[PDB]
């Protein structure tokens, strides 16, 4: 009901003003960050500076420490902003100062006060470096133990998506739009009108598993397009794990007034049975009328014990 | 101090006869098992049959949910017979009934009692089929909640060590000694003589890190084999991420009485190099006069964040 996506950091900020961008309904928008210009780019309503004494508004240097500190400084305003919410998203990139140390902190404060707490985060590309890697990993170990269910997105899969001429300006913006597809493709279905919304029990069903979650998107156009994008968001290099050794799915197709109740069940058809027999799926409908022939499929597949996967 | 190697199961009873046979000191052996007939192939001196009006002592039937029950049910008798425990090592196979759904409830119970509660178990071979492997990831995900430290062996990489003819058979019993030597690499350096002991506090330091831990042993002979056992270790198939990842590390190097304090620090730097330089590690030697020029190094590496290696 009380829906609150909160933006932590710069790849949280950017996937926060890209749903502003977009018009996203039913849900209410905070902007965290330490560093305040970077904040002040942001166009959500709600601007939170966290560690002002700390960091003078000069942002983290990238130690995760000084994110968390600043996190715990502003409790207050923290649960104050917060405050009744049903559910958060706390979306971050992972292997910064802010993002890394005050995510998972934000996302504490959130299940204290009774919400379903969903983490929305990135791993870093390789080519950010080992130190980035390895502080990305100590937050995604700690926003695991904050939240009631982490999608984790690696950015390296997003190379493995988009055009190999890609800029790294447009790699990182990629990325921040896959964040944002994390968060939209969950409250679109309980927030906007379409053939078929689920409601908060619904979702609260699948995203109260253990492990870890792991996201996939389809796209496609044509006669065809349900089936293809149903496909595709199975076979998506995001969804680094096959969707049979998840606990839990949710489905979000999203298409224009032509997206017919038949094209739904026949992508929630393809999801299931690539699923396993046993697993917890819901799936919903939205419009949106600036698409025309063209549909999204969104997969979220929740509980996926992460030592099944070690290398 | 007080050391108590417990055994749930048919891999960790397998484990703690192998530590009998080989006259292993300075710790006290318990064998649980839901099936009497396996319990009664124990070599050890308490034998701890669990769940007998569930099971009937004929087994958990390969389900967890009955291997849980079953300690739930004994919880009174595995309290009394861990009581004042400074240590206690959990052994077990995951993927079966027993090891599974009993070692988790041990291993809490040992933590409730106050020990340095050391989980040693192995992820099944992948012959074993999938039912196999998504039980044992369960029952590693529940032992990583209740333990201090959780020394995971995968199966699979034994069949990279050993001859390509090796029995199946065999491949079991090679698996046990592996289970057999997390424990003893650890517990000799406490209990048993040598050139260098740790104590307690030592130990304690590098086993209460998070993540998940790992193992790497190295067995050569001649002038040189302090430096090959020892890299040997650090490239050992067991060892699934390198050294360099992990927050703790403990060396165990064991020879006969030829064995220096020049080959110990020898073995030691080579492990410390590999390393990460803010890495804690601690190490220590003990002498087996059955040894003659063998010598076992031993590597327990700790802090390893999962996430970190999702494929
Ligand atoms: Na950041
Ligand atoms: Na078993």
């Amino acid at each position: 009901a009380s829906i609150k996506v909160i933006g932590v950091g710069g790849g949280g900020n950017n996937a926060v003003n890209r749903m502003i961008e977009n018009e996203v309904q039913g849900v209410e928008y905070i902007a965290v960050n330490t560093d305040a210009q970077a904040l002040n780019l942001s166009k959500a309503e709600v601007k939170m500076q966290i560690g002002a004494k700390l960091t003078r508004g000069l942002g983290a240097g990238a130690n995760p420490e000084v994110g968390k500190k600043a996190a715990e400084e502003s409790k207050e305003q923290i649960e104050e902003a917060l405050k009744g919410a049903d559910m958060v998203f706390v979306t971050a990139g992972m292997g910064g100062g802010t993002g890394t140390g005050a995510a998972p902190v934000i996302a504490q404060i959130a299940k204290d006060l009774g919400a379903l707490t969903v983490g929305v985060v990135t791993r870093p590309f390789t080519f950010e470096g080992r130190k980035r890697q390895l502080q990305a990993a100590g937050g995604i170990s700690a926003m695991k133990e904050a939240v009631d269910t982490l999608i984790v997105i690696p950015n390296d899969r997003i190379l493995e998506i988009v055009d190999k001429n890609t800029p790294m300006l447009e790699a990182f913006r990629e990325a921040d739009n896959v964040l944002r597809q994390g968060v939209q493709g969950i409250s679109d279905l309980i927030a906007t009108p379409g053939l078929i919304n689920l409601d908060f029990a619904d979702v609260k069903t699948i995203m109260s598993n253990k492990g870890s979650a792991l996201m996939g998107i389809g796209i496609a156009t044509g006669e065809n397009r349900a089936a293809e994008a149903a496909k595709k968001a199975i076979s998506s290099p995001l969804l680094e794990a096959a969707i049979d050794g998840a606990q839990g799915v949710l489905m979000n197709i999203t298409g224009g007034t032509n997206l017919s109740l038949y094209e739904v069940q026949e992508a929630a058809d393809i999801v299931a049975s690539a699923s396993d027999q046993d697993v917890n799926m819901i799936f919903g409908s939205v419009i949106n009328e600036n698409l025309k022939d063209e549909i999204v499929v969104t997969v979220i597949a929740t509980g996926f014990l992460e030592n099944l996967y070690f290398q």
